[PDB]
């Protein structure tokens, strides 16, 4: 019946804490199904430095445990070693090594089905890597952690839906590794992320990797070697997969309702158009067991513990969390 | 004073039919604007009964042009042989007329007699058939008027956008990029944006790998050269911006032109947005437009084809000039 969502704390020197704590005073967050994944000590010092607005912390030990109410945050312990010693935003392995852990503590919870879906907050790589957790990045961690291979980015608005075959990667470096399983595993993926948020038949449109998808009415070397082919085994496996279309028009014909998700290629080809729309800036790891929110800022050290920090993103990212749950 | 030649384009396609339509639009008819085609064949077109009824006045000189409603003037450049002219059919004769319309116009902006062209579509086949050796009609345009430079703008009143490279696949692009063409195109949109009223042109380069950069070289290895460069020169240039908001950011007023790298970074915005179907030619001595449609030969001469981009690409030209 009921949906809970783990909301894990990331780096204790960044952001994470204090707009954790502060998007769960909004209305709709407030005595929520959430369980806080983080160091009790560190919010409690956090609140008494007026960083943290004032909330009822309450320690459980098993999600189960929880009594949701207006003004109570649940918090499932996992310590920093030494709380008192924690610094604002500087690089510190306690503070890597306390990320690291609820992620894991994180995944564990799901893997047992004791919470549906979880947000996260920041954490910092080089923090991360300097407690010894060896992991590329935020995202990485999770899916090896999960033994999760295959995992996209989803960008999801009422209007617009888009994943991407790759994210954050030299336009060359995308050209030169992009691949026929790769967008066969992102179908996949953007197939299965549809029919688990309740689209029973997804019509799924696949962007061209080159303008209007080639040039003379043929299309390009891409489209015909790489993308048609992992379209066309898509359809046989009864998915309702179109393209390659041009990518100029697109994210229009979905924006406009022919298409329930845009498949897009590189980065910029989902980007550009969901910000140029009235983007929020959540986004979701398909193709994990669970469903998985972050937004899109980082620790922010330069501002962290200061009141400065805006928590409307991690908010929203919680929120959709609980929707998709 | 400012007039608009406007250019036949291959005489088979649907150039002669939406030059026609166009010009009887409210804003285009009886304003200053010049043909040059084949006035026999525009004959040929009225009799089809395909289009609007227009007289047609032929003129040797532009000055001699008197502007009123219901009136086209041509400056006959005509087909060896207009009766034998079919539709939708690669034709000598019919690409050889479209480049000697082309020719024509630009001979007369050079001059001055009139301050913009707005071309109507040709056929690269029938005009290599012709012995006219070029890869299409903006090239042919280049040459004829020693631009080694030139860009294609797409201009509306909240987006503007210059492109480094256009059509082309996206590893031909990533392979002929230099810091040399940034730099002309960032000197193209200066020049462009000065000659449309912006007295100090605020301009955003766009990066090519997301946000603009620890993720590829082409922003520091080509990009910001070319914008120091252009900041050296007193050119007051922004970037390299990450391309998914540079586009939000100019829309919204903080600059008045983006160079895009490629075309889908810059036609997605744009399309997105809800506007076609027409473009500038940029780094010529003097304004043209165009639409994207191609000479459409197998609905050419029917009357089915639609003028709309036309008219907007000569209402440009015009506006522009």
């Amino acid at each position: 019946e009921t949906k809970t969502v783990a909301i894990t704390m990331g780096d204790p020197a960044g952001i994470g804490p204090e707009i954790i704590v502060k998007a769960l005073s909004e209305d709709g967050l407030n005595g929520a199904p959430l369980v806080v994944i983080g160091c009790l000590a560190t919010l409690k010092r956090l609140q008494a430095k007026g960083i943290t607005p004032n909330v009822e912390l309450r320690a459980i030990e098993r999600v189960a445990e929880a009594r949701f109410a207006p003004g109570i945050i649940h918090v499932i312990d996992e310590p920093l070693a030494q709380p008192e010693a924690l610094e604002a935003g500087k690089v510190q392995a306690q503070a890597g090594d306390l990320a690291y852990r609820c992620v894991k503590r994180a995944t564990e919870l799901a893997l047992r089905g004791d919470v549906q879906a979880i947000a996260t907050a920041p954490l910092n790589k080089e923090a991360l890597h300097l407690a010894g957790h060896n992991y590329p990045g935020h995202t990485e961690l999770l899916a090896t952690l999960t033994h999760s291979r295959d995992y996209a980015m989803v960008l999801y608005t009422d209007k617009l839906k888009v994943i991407h075959v790759s994210t954050h990667i030299a336009l060359r470096k995308f050209l030169d590794t992009l691949s026929t399983a790769r967008v066969e595993t992102v179908i996949g993926i953007a197939d299965t992320f549809l029919k688990r948020v309740g689209y029973v038949k997804p019509r799924i449109a696949v962007a061209g990797v080159n303008p209007h998808a080639g040039e003379n009415g043929l299309f390009g070397d891409e489209e015909t070697r790489i993308l048609t082919p992992a379209i066309t085994d898509a359809r046989a496996k009864g998915m309702d997969v179109y393209g390659p279309c041009p990518p100029d028009t697109v994210f229009l014909q979905a924006y406009e309702g022919q298409y329930d998700m845009v498949v897009a290629m590189y980065h910029d080809q989902g980007h550009i158009p969901l910000k140029l729309l009235g983007y929020d800036g959540v986004n979701i790891t398909a193709g994990l067991p669970f469903i998985r929110t972050s937004a899109d800022h980082g620790t922010a050290f330069d501002i962290a513990w200061t009141g400065k920090a805006k928590s409307e993103s991690m908010a929203v990212s919680i929120k959709l969390a609980m929707q998709l749950a």
